[PDB]
């Protein structure tokens, strides 16, 4: 038995094509296969994370079942925990390769967070986007009542939430204390958002759980442009 070397040791997405060939002599002698040809997977760690165990076969008809099983075995056990950060982190390349190896886009957090929703909080637009592309629950609420939406209107992210608009968000969702989208970028002072969201036909006259309106919120804020978008439509 033959110890992998160090920089092995790292998860595979992040191996060259040279630290690949490296693991491929280091798996035929740890596991006595038939000698690996040189030019058989020229590609990095990233692609061959993007492999079928078919195209491993095909490619070694000798040993790919082995490489793909240990390859996998690499990955942790729970890729939509993995997801979940990656997303958080936004690491796009990483949300791409977990997602095709399995990893539910709606995995969910013990406080209800999706990855859809710590994608938009972030600002991670390209991760929001292959999300709902592949199926992600655009109105799911969090724990809080917190649905996407909220998440980026209340984090600034204009582009995000034009996006989530156009794949179905719920422009006027309520939180767990009656806060629309509308509350929310009126709160944190995000005019832009505000326009956005008054176009897509949020409620102005909606009470949160206090009896007060986005203009509420923005007279209590001082935040007079913002007020003045408001009362124009109000
Ligand atoms: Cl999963
Ligand atoms: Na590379
Ligand atoms: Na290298
Ligand atoms: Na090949
Ligand atoms: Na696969
Ligand atoms: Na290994
Ligand atoms: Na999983
Ligand atoms: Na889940
Ligand atoms: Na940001």
């Amino acid at each position: 038995s033959i110890r992998l070397p160090a920089h092995l040791r790292l998860q595979p997405i992040y191996w060259s094509r040279d630290d690949v060939a490296q693991w491929l002599k280091w798996a035929e002698n740890e596991f006595s296969l038939s000698p690996i040809d040189s030019n058989t997977f020229e590609m990095n760690g990233k692609a061959l994370l993007l492999l079928t165990k078919e195209d491993f076969r095909y490619r070694s008809p000798h040993s790919g079942d082995e490489l793909y099983e240990l390859l996998q075995h690499i990955l942790p056990a729970d890729l939509g925990k993995k997801l979940l950060e990656a997303a958080r982190a936004g690491q796009d390349d990483e949300v791409r390769i977990l997602m095709a190896n399995g990893a539910d886009v709606n995995a969910t957090d013990n406080d209800g967070y999706t990855p859809l929703h710590l994608a938009a909080s972030n600002g991670h637009l390209e991760i929001v986007e292959v999300l709902l592309k592949n199926g992600a629950d655009v109105n799911a609420s969090d724990l809080t009542g917190i649905t996407p939406l909220h998440a980026a209107a209340a984090t600034g992210h204009l582009e995000i939430v034009e996006v989530l608009l156009k794949h179905g968000a719920d422009v006027n969702a309520y939180d767990n204390d009656g806060h629309t989208p509308l509350h929310l970028a009126a709160k944190y002072g995000h005019l832009e958002i505000v326009e956005v969201l008054l176009k897509h036909g949020a409620d102005v006259n909606a009470q949160d759980k206090f009896g007060k309106t986005a203009f509420d919120i923005s007279i209590d804020n001082g935040n007079e442009d913002l007020a003045e978008i408001l009362q124009k439509l109000n």
